[PDB]
This record gives structure tokens, sequence and C-alpha cells, in this order.
């Protein structure tokens, strides 16, 4: 297959014509030629005026006093934020295109919501190498990659100061749209909403939602333990959860996402958001004593979806970017712009979000330590310390650096290896192919990638060719930005997927983004004043200080 | 419920505030005030300058010499067509909002694809009258309405000259997205693609697609009967169909849509489109001898989707409109515009498309006459005459006038009664409400509605209040445009639903609309040169002349 070499550049569509020839479709690429390499006149101007992402990152992470003024000039802040959204979103195809089984556009790939979609098509089946033509006939042994390049020696904390509040928020929030159906294989998802629908609170199906709801005052079922609200039990809801048999029946908490029993950190956030739901129910009953249970529940869900997107943009991504520029959640920014209010979760977005180097060596709650053997599937820890102590503790505990390499804990070693194996099953193109897909310069050497001698040598010994390095491994060994948590590629690939899932939500569309959608101005204001601190303050006893960075 | 009277004007959203008050949300309506009835300044200017629909319709249906010139000035014709697409599409909320069970915006209404969506929300179930506050406490007997106002006495031919090729194309085409799940109720659909996916050829599910395919050269199963290609049978495919016990096995043809055995006119188009898929397979194999069966099938389906949109816009809606301006299917018209490439089928779109008055009292094939008892579920008629004969006969046979009243054949009398009854189950608002929803002045009298005295008196005796007249009856008795098949409301309410389903298709999006999507220029050109005449010429023996109107 002539397209195995990935000849077409700049988003050109490679199509085989005959057995030994190929064609490139350069339509609206801004280029022409056999391989869509020759820039058009306009493209040539743009390409010359366009700054490198590293430049843009320098500018955004510097000149603090300037940004603090820009942030307070609504016309400027809005104009900038609006550009961030439109420009990054242009990198995602929407409606979506390829999936694991289709390197060409097809109706099966478009319409079948059980697939993750794909930003780059799969390497065709009959190719010289796994990645196409580059690399050896067989990719290196995955466990060797982990040990040599990813496995943690000594803990490397995050220079940006990310804490466990941040790490578990990342895990909790993304696991509503990262829900791969492993009975089927890594190419499939159970999250058919394909974004921020809060199914990890309310359940994926109406059947599960009905088991978790109280059907009084719009509320969700709960227990009162030690004078505080917790999730209901599997016994009381009949909502299936994943628990090893060791777990006693009373500690089997039931929440929207089957798997959130895995760690108390997840169940901490499930509890916090559950409280928030029932709190907003109380607020809306005041505003609407005439409302029934159903409308109270639905309107609370829509408000909580708003809070989530609000908090994710203005607190979580804000922290994660390190920008002095204050990011904004404002759907009105896009009303005069071209933008598709839909989304489809990309498998590559799932792959890049395996931030297990975030995880510490031990989990430190109050004046105690817990190893993974003790921490996993142990909600006894959650009831013992309470949410307040959990927030106090997780706020102060530093997370690990994700880029730079050699920082995956041994406990989740096999998870990192699984990430590589599964991407091979799905036939991911190479790391450098994905760089080009998101308009980055491909690395010319293992050293340029790592900015370093050891790993770059280990890498060359494993792969040989720089164009043979796989997507997942390279992301974790890539040279981090100065004192940053991520390298260049993580940010430039990840941000477009993220923003599209966030602003592509139906509530951001003009038909929805009205106060009447959320019960009036009071409900609407809950969205637009939401923060990670306020989430904790309204729902955690004592209103402890919190933040996604260590004090 | 203070919203029962539908207080809020001009798209304002009504919301209860306490037990005895409401608030109108006027956001982006272009109005303000308690009921959103006060125009803003720009609104005042737009209203003053905007010509009425009947004025626009007059202009488009006169001055042929002028339009012949306009038609041949591409810059101009493109601008007009582009304007037609965007202005009509604005009348549809996309992503969708209400459904039968939600008069307020909710995640259930947005996310559950099993529902028909709703242009106007349902009337609350605790209102003083079934339509809100206007009209009597009980609605007229639906059988009375049908008999007094809708039932046919003498056939009334369509003045626009629509033939049976048109009537069965209408039925064939729309029943791919009008597929209500009566197991659940009228509010639910089995067409989860919500638009033009050609499931009525290939099947809704992958399981059904697999039964119908040949898995050789990307083709669909078929039979050769008297020299020509026909669809396969239930027995050979195992794809279930609806047939009465009378029909012998070997005549139980199996096609995408389960109900297309109901009438030979549908089975004709199913045959023609089946031939077209396999014809396109032959074309593509020649272009791509290296392609396997899968890519040949998928690429063929994408091409035929395009052919469908092409034909519907430039032949079907063209004829339908009565315009001298020449409509154009060109996804490029929208690439610089704001437009959502998605669609959700409106229940009201389904209701208004109940065009059973199109139907004759008898069906004339060649020199034979068939009444309903012998025409229904009779596929031997199809084998008897063959497709060429069917086309020639149907191209000649005139269809009935849809608007103007009293033109529903007695045979499908109960279907027309089911349409009224189901509207009431789903709590449709009134005709006048839907007129305001689509920016039409509400009718002040029944006489104004029908343009006559007789029918308007039955109407008044049945309903009492002009604001109590229901959507579906009013659509069919409404005064038709001069020598037209429809009145003002059918056109102005239906056109936006239609255009959104057509241009909102994924293939019309910029990522898909390019030659490589369709296997190159040869395939891309089958779409862009497709017409109802070429469809027939390529797949019907003898290449008989055809058209959507009688010679
Ligand atoms: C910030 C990101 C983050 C965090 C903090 C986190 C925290 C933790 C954690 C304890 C706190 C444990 C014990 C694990 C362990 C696992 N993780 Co993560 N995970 C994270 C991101 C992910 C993502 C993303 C996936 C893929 C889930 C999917 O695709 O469904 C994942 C998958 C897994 C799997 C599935 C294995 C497989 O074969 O795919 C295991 C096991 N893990 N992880
Ligand atoms: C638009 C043109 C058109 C035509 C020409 C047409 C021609 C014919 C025809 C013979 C030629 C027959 C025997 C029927 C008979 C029926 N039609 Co139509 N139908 C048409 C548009 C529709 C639509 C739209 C529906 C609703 C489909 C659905 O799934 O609800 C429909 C529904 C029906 C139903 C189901 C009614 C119910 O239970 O709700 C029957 C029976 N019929 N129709
Ligand atoms: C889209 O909306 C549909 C209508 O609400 C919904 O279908 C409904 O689903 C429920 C349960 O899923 C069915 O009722 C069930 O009720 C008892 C609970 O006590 C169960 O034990 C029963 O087994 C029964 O299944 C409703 O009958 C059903 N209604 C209809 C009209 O089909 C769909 O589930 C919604 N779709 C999604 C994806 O959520
Ligand atoms: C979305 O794509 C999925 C993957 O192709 C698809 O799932 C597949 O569905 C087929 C048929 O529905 C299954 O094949 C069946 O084949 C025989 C019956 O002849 C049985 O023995 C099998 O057990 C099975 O029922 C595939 O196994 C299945 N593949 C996977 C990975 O689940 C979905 O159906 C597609 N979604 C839609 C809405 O069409
Ligand atoms: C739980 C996260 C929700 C975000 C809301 C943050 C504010 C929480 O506090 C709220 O502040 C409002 C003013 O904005 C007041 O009107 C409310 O009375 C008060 O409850
Ligand atoms: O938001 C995520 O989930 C994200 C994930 C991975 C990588 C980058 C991510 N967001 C991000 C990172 C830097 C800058 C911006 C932007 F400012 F564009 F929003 C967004
Ligand atoms: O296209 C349909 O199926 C249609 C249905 C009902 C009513 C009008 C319809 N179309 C339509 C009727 C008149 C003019 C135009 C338009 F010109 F806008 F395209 C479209
Ligand atoms: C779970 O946590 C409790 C403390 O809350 C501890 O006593 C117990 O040993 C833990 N379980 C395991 C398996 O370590
Ligand atoms: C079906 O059509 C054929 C004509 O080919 C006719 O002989 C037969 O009587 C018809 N069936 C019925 C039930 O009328
Ligand atoms: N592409
Ligand atoms: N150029
Ligand atoms: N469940
Ligand atoms: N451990
Ligand atoms: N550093
Ligand atoms: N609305
Ligand atoms: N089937
Ligand atoms: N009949
Ligand atoms: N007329």
């Amino acid at each position: 297959n002539p397209c195995c070499s990935h000849p077409c550049q700049n988003r050109g569509v490679c199509m085989s014509v005959g057995f030994d020839q190929y064609k490139c479709d350069c339509t609206r690429t801004g280029f022409y030629g056999e391989n869509c390499s020759t820039p058009e006149f306009l493209t040539r101007i743009k390409l010359f005026l366009k700054p490198t992402p590293n430049t843009v990152h320098y500018i955004l992470t510097h000149f603090k006093g300037f940004w603090n003024v820009v942030n307070n000039i609504p016309f400027l802040r809005n104009a900038i934020m609006s550009y961030v959204l439109t420009s990054r979103s242009h990198l995602i195809d929407s409606p979506p295109t390829y999936n694991a089984d289709y390197g060409y556009k097809s109706w099966e790939a478009f319409s079948n919501l059980s697939y993750y979609t794909r930003a780059l098509p799969p390497v065709p089946d009959d190719c010289p190498t796994p990645l196409g033509v580059k690399g050896k006939k067989q990719l290196p042994d995955s466990n060797e990659i982990v040990e040599k390049l990813l496995l943690r020696r000594k803990f490397i904390p995050d220079p940006q100061g990310s804490n466990m509040m941040f790490a578990f928020f990342a895990q909790h929030f993304t696991h509503q749209f990262f829900k791969t159906d492993h009975k089927r294989g890594p190419a499939f998802t159970n999250g058919l909403g394909h974004g921020v629908d809060l199914n990890h609170i309310y359940g994926e199906t109406l059947a599960r939602q009905r088991k978790l709801r109280l059907f009084k005052d719009g509320k969700m079922k709960y227990q009162i333990i030690d004078g505080e609200m917790y999730p209901p039990t599997v016994k009381d809801t009949q909502a299936e959860m994943i628990y090893p048999p060791q777990v006693p029946e009373h500690l089997r908490f039931a929440v929207g996402q089957e798997v959130f029993g895995l760690v108390p950190g997840l169940m901490m956030y499930a509890t916090i958001w559950l409280r928030e739901h029932n709190r907003v129910c109380d607020v809306l009953k005041q505003e609407h004593p005439e409302w029934g249970d159903e409308q109270l529940f639905q309107t609370s869900r829509l408000i909580l979806i708003g809070e989530t997107i609000k908090i994710v943009i203005e607190d979580y991504v804000q922290h994660l970017s390190g920008y002095h520029f204050k990011l904004k959640f404002d759907p009105e920014l896009l009303f005069n712009k071209q933008f598709q209010y839909q989304n489809r979760i990309a498998a590559e977005f799932n792959t890049l979000y395996h931030w297990h180097p975030l995880l510490p060596d031990t989990f430190q709650i109050h004046d105690q330590k817990y190893n993974y053997q003790q921490f996993i599937y142990n909600n006894s820890i959650l009831l013992e310390h309470g949410i307040t102590q959990f927030v106090e503790s997780f706020t102060r505990q530093i997370a690990g650096r994700v880029a730079g390499g050699r920082n995956v804990p041994p406990a989740v070693q096999k998870v990192s290896q699984a990430s590589i194996d599964q991407s091979r099953q799905m036939k991911y193109q190479s790391f450098n192919e994905y760089r080009k897909r998101f308009m980055l310069k491909p690395y010319e050497s293992f050293e340029e990638l790592t900015g370093e001698k050891e790993m770059s040598a280990e890498l060359e010994a494993l792969y040989g060719d720089i164009d043979a390095v796989e997507l997942y491994p390279a992301l974790l060994v890539e040279k981090p930005r100065p004192d940053a948590i991520f390298g260049e590629t993580m940010v430039e690939v990840g941000a477009p997927f993220s923003l599209k899932g966030l602003m592509g939500n139906v509530i951001c569309s003009p038909a929805y983004w009205k106060p009447s959608t959320f019960g009036g101005e009071v409900g609407f204001q809950i969205i637009n004043t939401a923060s990670i601190q306020s989430l904790i303050c309204n729902n955690v006893k004592g209103c402890p200080f919190t933040s996604f960075s260590v004090p």
C-alpha cells in the first residue's frame, strides 16, 4: 500500500489508485503539489508571521504585570480567549472522521458512537513496518520501554506544584468520557455522550439514573454517616459497582461511574459532586416551590454541567497551563464565530491522558501514610478521615511530574505498558506523525526530543529511527517546558481535544445558554461564579482552603 | 400553570415563578418587555424592510426571463442559494431542545436519540384546555374532522402537476427518517441517524446491513428475474420484513426499510436505488482494483447519500417549490457561514409530511387499473410490468392536491385520523402557535384560513376559536398558494426542517466534502451530476424519460 509511507503532508488525504500508485487530496489544505508540500501564497504569509508554540508559551507564562492588566480589560481578555478557542478547535475535525477500523472516511466510522474517533487514521494493515515504513519490522518490547524510560527511580515532584486535588480531579473528571469497553477492545467506549454529560454522577443509562435518584425534590439518594452526606450503597440502589469481594456491603458506595470505587480520591469527588447536586436542588426549590421532582433534577444536572465546564476551564486548565492570562468560560465568545456544538472522544486524547506519573509513592492523609495495597478499594479510609481531612491532605501533597521520563510508580507499571500495547493494537502512527498533525516541527533526533543523553540513547537503542518512536512513550520522556509539568507535544495535542469537548457541549450553544435554561438568574449565577474553592466551600464541612497547587 | 397561555412572544422562553407567576426570557429574541413583545431598534428596521412570505413566493414564481438571467450568473445564484440555506436554517434550534416529555430544556431531551425532537414544547398536562387556554375543554371528534374537512369526494389534481414518481419518491425518501416506534408510542423513532443516512436501503443496524450485503465487491444481495436486478428475499437474507400471510415467500423482498413491501411504488425505488449501489460498485472497482469489499461498500454508500441530497434539492424540492430560481446543492455555499452539521428529526416535520392527499383513487400501471386492495402488498405487479413500465406509467399519472381540503382518499382515512390523535397524545400546540413560531402572522378567522365559507364553517362549529384549530387539520384545509400544491404554513414550516436535514448531513461538512471521500474525482462527480432522470437512465431498462411532473 503506497500510503503506508504517509506521503501526503499538511492534512492531505492519501488515497491508493491502482496497486502501486497513490494520490493526495490537497483540498483546502493551503498547499498543493503531489504531496501537498508547496504552500500557496496566503499560506506562505501566515506561516511566516506565525510564532512557534514555545514562543507563545514564553509570552503567556511571562510578563505577569501585563497580563494582570489585560485580564481586567474585558474587551481584550474576551478577544484573546475567543482566539484561543477558535484557533485550537480548528485542529479537530467535527463532525468526526476516522476510527480504529477505518483509515478512510465511511458512514460506519461517522455514525457508530461505540468507537473512539481518531485524529490520525490507523496505519493500514499491509505495511512494511507497524508504523508504516519507518522503524524495524517489530516494535521494541513494551515492558523494556517501561523499565528503561518510564519506570520511576526516585520521585520527581511537579515543578508547577500540582497536588493530589489536581491529580484526582483529573482522573475523576476525564473518566466520564474515558470509559473504554474492554470486553470489546481498546477501540471502543461506553461513554456514548462523548463529552461532559456527568454520566459519572448520574449514570450512563436512564436505568442506572433511576436507581441512584431519590425521586423526591429532584435529589439523588445518599446516606448520612457521622452527620455528613455520602453516596448510597449498592444494596440500597441496586446500582452495580466494581468491588473486590473483600469489600463489606456497607462500604460499597454506589455512584454514577461503576469504577469509582477504585480509589478513595475518586470517591471523594463523587461525594463532593453528589452534595453539590442536592444543594442546587435546595436552591431551586426555593426559587421554584411549584416545580416537581423531575424538573428539579434535570435543571440541577444542567447547572452542575455548567459548574464543571466553568471549573475545568478557569481553575483546572488554568493551573495546568501556567498562563498568567486568566482563561474564561464564556459561551458568548463563540456566538459570532464558526464552531460546531458537538464532540466525539478521540482515542489519542485517551492515550495522552494517562498521567500516572502524577501519582505519589504513598498517599498521605492527615498524619498517616498509605501504600497502594492499602489505599485502593478502601473507602474505610474515606469514612475514617472524612472529606475535610481529605481536602486538607490532598491540597498539601505534591503530585509527580508527567514529562521528563522515569516517574511512573511501579504499582501502576503494568498500566503504562498496557497503554503502549493497546495503542499498537489500534495501530497508532508515530509520535512525529502526530506532531505534524498538530502543526509542530518533527523531531530530527532522540536528543532534541529529550534534551538529554541517557534516555535518548536508550530510545535510539530501542527504536533506532526517530520516526519510529511511538506516541505514548515519547510524550512522557519529552523535554518539559521550563519548570513545566508537560512537554510541547502534550499541550499542543491535548488542548484542542479538551476545548472542543468543553465548548462543544450543548449548553454552550445559543439556544441553551440562557438563564431560563437553568431555572432563572440564581441558577445561572451558580454556573458563572463556580470555582474549585467554592465547590469545596459549599459542600465540605469547615470550608477548608483548597487549590490545584500546593500552598 | 401560568405558562399555559403561551404568554412569551417571539421565541421568548416561559418559566413559572412561584405558583401564580411567570418570567419571559427574552435573551437574543430581538425583543424585550414582560412578554418579549417590544422590538429593539434593529428588529424594528428588519421587520419594516422584510417582505412577506407570500410576496417572496410571488416573486420567485414570476419573472421567468429575469430568473433565467439570474440562474446563469453563478456569483449571484450562489449568493441567493446561500441566503436561502442560512435564513431558513436559523428557524431550527441545532443542537435540538424539547421533546414530547419535556417542555423545558433538559439533558434527557437533548441526549435521548429515541425521541423525535420538538420545535414547540408540549402543552403542560395541567392546563385549562388541551391546547393551553384557548378553545373548548375537549377537542373535536377526530373522525368528524376527517369526514367533514379532510375526506375526499372527488379527486382534486395537483395544479403544479406532481406525478406518482413524485408521490412515491416523497414516501420512499422521508421514511428513512420518519420511522416512529409504535411499540413505544408516537413520540419515539427508530431512525437514530436522524436524517439522510440511507438506512432504508442498507438497514438501520449493522446486523441488518450484514444480512443484506453480498460481501463481494462491496455489493448488496440481489436476484436476477426476467433479465433484471431485484432485491433479495427474507429467506435468503434473514432480514425481517413486514408482510401479510398472503404474500408467498419468494415474493417477500428484503430491503433496508422493513415496511417498504407495503406498496409496489416503494419497492420500485428500493429496486432502483439497489441497482444504483451495485452500479457504483462496478464504477469504483474500475477506479480502485486494489480496494477490498469493505471500502467499495462504504464508499458507494457515501456516494449514494450525496446523490440523494443532490436529487432532493435540485429536482424534488425544485419541483415542489414552484420557483423559477434554480436551487443548487453545493456544500461550499456554507463554508464561510455559521452552520451546524447535525440534525434531529422534529415530530412536527413528521406530522406535516402526511401527504396522503397526493394519492390517487386507483393506480394505473401500463394499461391496467389497480384499486388499493389489489395494489397493496402486491409485488407480483412489480414483476408483472417491471421497472421501466412502472416509471413510464407513474411519470404520466397525476397526484392529488395536498392543501385546499377534502382530498384524502377514503382508503387512508384512518391514517389521517391517527395523525390527529397522535398529535394530541404528544400535546401539540395550536396551528396559530406554530405559525408564530415560524414568523408568520396568526390567522384571525377561519375564513382567512381557508379562503372560503363552507369548510370554515365546519371548522368554526368544531373548534369555536381560530386559536384552537390544530396543526395537522389546518395544514390540509389552509388556502393553497395560487395554483400551488401547498398553502403558506406547510411551506414556511416544512422548508427549514428539510434544508437542515439535507445540508446538516456530515458529507456536506468541509472535512468530508472532497473527492478523496468518494474514491476520487469519478466518484465525486457521480454526486455532482446526479439527477432523478440520470438515476433512472442508469438503472432502468430503456432509459425512459422521467420527471416529478406530468408531461
Ligand atoms: C490524571 C490522570 C489519571 C490518574 C490520576 C489516574 C489514577 C490511577 C490510579 C490511582 C489513583 C490507579 C490505581 C490507576 C490505574 C489504572 N488506570 Co489510571 N489514572 C489517570 C488516567 C487514566 C486514564 C485516562 C485511563 C484510561 C481509562 C479509559 O480509557 O477508560 C486510565 C486507566 C487505568 C487503568 C486501566 C488499565 C488498562 O488496561 O487500561 C488502571 C488499572 N488511567 N490510575
Ligand atoms: C409523503 C408522502 C406519503 C405518501 C405518498 C404515502 C403513501 C401511503 C400509502 C400508499 C401509497 C399507504 C397505503 C399509506 C399508509 C400509511 N401511511 Co403514508 N404516505 C406518505 C407519508 C407518510 C408519512 C410521513 C407517515 C408517518 C410515518 C411514520 O413512521 O409515522 C405515513 C404513515 C402511514 C401509515 C401509518 C399510520 C400510523 O399508524 O400512524 C400508514 C398505514 N405516511 N401511505
Ligand atoms: C429514552 O427514553 C425512553 C423513554 O423514557 C427510555 O425508555 C424507558 O426505559 C425504562 C427503563 O430503562 C423502561 O421502564 C423499565 O421500568 C422498570 C423499573 O421499575 C424496569 O424494571 C423494567 O424492566 C422497564 O424496562 C421504560 O419502559 C422505557 N420506556 C419506553 C417508552 O420505552 C429509554 O431508556 C431512554 N434511552 C436511554 C438511552 O436512556
Ligand atoms: C458499531 O461497531 C461495532 C463493531 O463492529 C458493532 O458491534 C459488532 O456487531 C456485530 C453484529 O451486531 C457483532 O457480530 C455478531 O455476529 C454473530 C451473528 O452473526 C454473533 O455470533 C456475534 O456474537 C455477534 O453477535 C460483532 O461481534 C460486534 N463487534 C463488537 C466488537 O462488539 C456495533 O453493532 C456497531 N454499532 C451499531 C449501532 O451498529
Ligand atoms: C458549589 C460551587 C457553586 C458556585 C457558587 C459559589 C457561591 C456560593 O455561595 C453563594 O454565593 C452566591 C453569590 O454568587 C449567593 O447568592 C448565595 O446565597 C451563596 O449560596
Ligand atoms: O485541558 C486539558 O485536559 C489539557 C489536557 C492535555 C493537554 C493540555 C490541556 N489543556 C490546555 C493546556 C494549555 C493551554 C490550554 C488553553 F489555554 F488552550 F486552554 C489548554
Ligand atoms: O423539502 C421538503 O421536503 C419540504 C417539505 C415541506 C415543505 C417545504 C419543503 N421544502 C421547500 C419548499 C419550498 C421551498 C424550499 C426552499 F426553497 F427553501 F428550498 C423548500
Ligand atoms: C483499609 O483502611 C483501614 C483504615 O481505614 C485499614 O485499617 C485497613 O487495613 C485497610 N485495608 C487494607 C487492605 O490495607
Ligand atoms: C396482484 O397483482 C397481480 C397482477 O400482476 C394480480 O394478478 C393479482 O390478482 C393481485 N393480487 C390481488 C390480491 O389482487
Ligand atoms: N484528513
Ligand atoms: N497561490
Ligand atoms: N445498572
Ligand atoms: N505499593
Ligand atoms: N526543569
Ligand atoms: N425556545
Ligand atoms: N433484522
Ligand atoms: N380501495
Ligand atoms: N386554485
